[PDB]
RNA sequence: GCUGAGAAGCAAAAGGAGGAAUCCGCCCGAGGAGGGGCUCGCGUCUGAUUAGCUAGUUGGUGAGGUAAUAGCUUACCAAGGCG
């Protein structure tokens, strides 16, 4: 579901998915996590999005979470 | 919106950020406040051993000009203006 998912930007290429997934499991239930890579070179695009469970907890990580520091770095969490 | 009794005629733009939401801008009107331009009453030194001064000068029309009123400009008419 769109409205149910999360874009999260300007991640650092060393946060690990279990990272991501345990910040923005505060808000509430995550149903999916997927990390955008670049297909040629493997490597991390620095950004993914996250499927939660319900609409509100989306909501709720969308407002709080943005300039959230992970690993030393301020990622922009917003709606997909 | 501007010209014009009207008929009509005439006039604008710019993208940059951000992954998107959105932000800072851009053009045309209509207001607000502030900042300037003008006009006028009043007040604003000494000399009479300084007494007459002024002719775009004082007013009128027509054309121009100014962001705007105005001899601001110019031509014509009148002979005023200050003491
Ligand atoms: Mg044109
Ligand atoms: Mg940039
Ligand atoms: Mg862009
Ligand atoms: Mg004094
Ligand atoms: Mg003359």
């Amino acid at each position: 579901e769109s409205p149910y998912k999360v874009y999260i930007g300007n991640l650092a290429k060393t946060v690990t998915n279990e990272l991501l997934k345990d910040f923005f499991s505060e808000k509430g239930k995550v149903l999916g996590a997927k990390v955008q890579r670049t297909p040629g070179t493997s490597k991390s695009n620095g950004f993914g999005f996250v499927s939660f469970s319900s609409e509100e907890e989306v909501e709720a990580a969308i407002q709080a979470l943005n300039n959230s520091v992970l690993e030393g770095q301020k990622i922009r969490v917003n709606k997909a």
